[PDB]
């Protein structure tokens, strides 16, 4: 027997379903959502980390002329000053007093911390998604898990399931993210063999293990002081360590929605948007027949008391009596009312006790308990507590639901005005008749 | 200096452009487009190979019986027989001559050969694409590689290249595609847990070395022959191998637009659809100082011979008086006619061949030799050869090109019904103008 239905998005709050097989006692389900999870596919693009600067000894040539050639090493530079006059601790270092020089050279390789200390960029794509169930069937309860589209079947006690599709496709993930260490951002990294001097970007390497490295850097080589032998230079500072210090917060704290995240694997999860079908296969064992559940053949109803708050505030007794011992299923006629018991036990001649919620000002609804039904009314009064840490258990009210009170002055003032229109019109139909006979 | 232009996605054409930047001489870049790829993105499902039957030895138990319990194993059979009275190459087995049983059972596993033959489903997405050029330049040839997007550069020779992104999205590929060793199909494969007795997927799994095997093969015990002992049975037949014998034409051969396809990984080549910008970046050094090139003063052409074939089968002669030696550069200033030469030297006081290709039947033209210009003119003949094995290295003509002799004809068929009517016009409002003035 094909059974379905849709369950909204929302993870915490139980829901009930019927089923109806004519020649057979109706049937109750009730199911839980626990968990939803989403889940992108990624590629990787390139990484970045710290740079190293490295400098050879420098090479004094005096009363000569030096000079030097060019190399293919990154970030090469080799500059020759004249008029030198270098000094170490036991006096001037050459006999000649004129026509020095100095040869100075560098190059700039990557740091070996970045086999630890790194970040990367990855291009996002369509995500998957999954979902885990809670079902209380025949008295039991057990778990399903399946992926949240049509192509997959779980069978549990001889049952088959099959959930989903989504109904939306929302996700919180841009075309381009950004992972460091659990954090996870959304930024236009720049194009790779494009960086800048001064800006995350200005290393590049496609994979911790290459050997082939890009910088923009800026390197420039300078003038040594009097009687010092030294290389100086000017150089702009590592652009990765500032992105650390000026980051920002990450996506977890601004997703809307409510949505957590995590990084290894990258996930969302607990996301609040849109609603999931559900479909059950049941099979004929599981039914029992009219002619052997027992009957119940008189009830009355009344209500103590109603107080429509977010949680269960109603309480109603409800008389019977039956003709043999068994078992029985209670379910409402009605949307705005909630009943939190799934079955009954009945015998002989004795009473029931159920709870309810709604927001109903003035409720009315009926009961149905084992093919028959009763009649219940009651009023209920306001809470008094303004903030609560859980959500409300029961369904919003439309312009239909009013107070009875309310609704009998309603119906008494436009009955009066629509009188005096209706009088005064005849009156005006009577004339004009007289006046074209006359005539 | 920034060069932008667009190449449609052709193989094996050449392509030429011309650069002018005020002050230098021009110069004149030749490409050519080598092989473009996509490649999709690709998650597994299931894969399914044969099944295997295993049945033990049975168990008979003569004047006494037998019972069997349930077990957990796919398509767990069990039955008992009476009445049998089994037969060996010695004589009769038991002494009872009646209230025999025979127990008898079987169950379903997965076949050894599954690690070499079989077939796997995945769900396709978004491709990625890569070209490669071949650029003459400088009078070299070089060659670069990069993605087709806008998010990748390569620097050859000081120059810089960018290239893509493509105009088209259109992809050979469905959302589900089945591959086995080298084909690709197109399927509509079963959702797992729901296969069929005889089709494709009655075996599933989800990887090679999984334990989890699901069957919905059919399996019947039958009642064993008398005399002897053996254990009958009926089941379907694997659904695998006729899949093997019936699958039919695989895209490499039904594909449109010529598509090749590989699978390792799966890849399609050289898809003709679309055109692809690029932009190139290009030195101060490598420009010529007008005041350092050659000039030419006096310029003729005469056109001996054209034959307006899909080849090139036509031929100029250029004269020339030129102040120095030195290089220059020539180039077409129509669409309609490709010039192969792309340099020539020209020294002293001499001539110079060149030759050209166009689909006009008369041809008129303006070629450039270091910045002056010479026009050329020429009626031309229709080839005889009927097929030929290469596209066509000229563009197509338009509704206004027309020959010299046609245009004539038209102009004086047009001219001489225009008069006539020019006439009577002017006789009538003669006419009319008298009438009114007299009236
Ligand atoms: C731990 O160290 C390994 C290398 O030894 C590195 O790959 C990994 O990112 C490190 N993890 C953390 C959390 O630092
Ligand atoms: C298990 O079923 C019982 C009813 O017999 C129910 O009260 C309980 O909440 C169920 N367990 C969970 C975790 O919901
Ligand atoms: C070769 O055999 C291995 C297992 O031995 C299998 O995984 C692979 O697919 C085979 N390749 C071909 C081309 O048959
Ligand atoms: C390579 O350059 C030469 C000129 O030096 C040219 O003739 C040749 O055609 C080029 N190669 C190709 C494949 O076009």
């Amino acid at each position: 027997y094909e059974h379905v239905t849709v369950i909204p998005n929302t993870v915490g709050v139980p829901y009930k379903t019927l089923v109806n097989r004519p020649g057979y006692s109706p049937m109750v389900l009730e199911m839980e959502l626990q968990s939803v999870t989403l889940e992108p596919t990624l590629s990787l693009d390139y990484i970045t980390c710290e740079y190293k600067t490295v400098i050879p000894s420098p090479y004094v040539k005096c009363c000569g002329t030096a000079e030097c050639k060019d190399k293919s090493l990154p970030d090469y530079s080799c500059k020759v000053f004249t008029g030198v006059y270098p000094f170490m601790w036991g006096g001037a270092y050459c006999f000649c007093d004129a026509e020095n020089t100095q040869l100075s050279e560098a190059h700039v390789e990557k740091s070996e911390s970045c086999k630890t200390e790194f970040a990367s960029a990855y291009r996002a794509h369509t995500a998957s998604a999954s979902a885990k169930l809670r079902v209380l069937y025949q008295g039991n309860n057990i778990t399903v898990a399946a992926y949240a589209n049509g192509d997959h079947a779980v069978t549990v006690k001889d049952a088959k399931f099959v959930v989903g599709p989504m109904s939306s496709a929302w996700t919180p993930f841009d075309n381009k993210i950004v992972v460091y260490k659990g954090d996870v951002y959304n930024m236009d990294y720049p194009p790779f063999g494009a960086g800048r001097p001064g800006q995350f970007g200005d290393i590049q390497s496609r994979t911790p293990e290459s050997k082939d490295v890009y910088a923009n850097t800026q390197l420039v080589l300078q003038r040594p002081a009097a009687g010092t032998v030294h290389v100086p230079y000017s150089q702009a500072p590592s652009g990765f360590k500032y992105w650390l210090k000026e980051r920002g917060a990450s996506l977890q704290h601004t997703a809307p929605f409510g949505c957590q995240i995590a990084t290894n694997p990258v996930r969302a999860v607990n996301c609040a948007v849109g609603n999931i079908p559900i479909s059950i296969d049941i099979p004929d064992a599981a039914f029992t027949r009219v002619v052997d559940a027992p009957s119940v053949t008189d009830m009355s109803c009344e209500v103590p008391a109603c107080t429509h708050s977010s949680d269960f505030g109603g309480v109603a007794i409800i008389k019977y009596t039956a003709s043999k011992k068994g078992k029985c299923a209670v379910h409402s006629m009605t949307n705005a009312v909630t009943i939190r018991e799934a079955d009954v036990e009945v015998e002989g001649n004795s009473q029931l006790q159920i709870s309810f919620s709604t927001a109903l000002a003035s409720a009315e609804f009926r009961v149905q308990v084992c093919s028959t039904q009763v009649h219940c009314a009651a009023a209920c009064h306001p809470p008094k507590d303004h903030i609560v840490n859980y959500p409300a258990s029961h369904t919003t009210l439309g312009v239909q639901d009013i107070s009875t009170t309310a609704m009998s002055w309603v119906q008494k003032i436009t009955g009066g005005v629509g009188l005096i229109v209706a009088v005064a019109a005849l009156i005006l139909i009577v004339v004009l008749c007289v006046s074209f006979s006359r005539h």
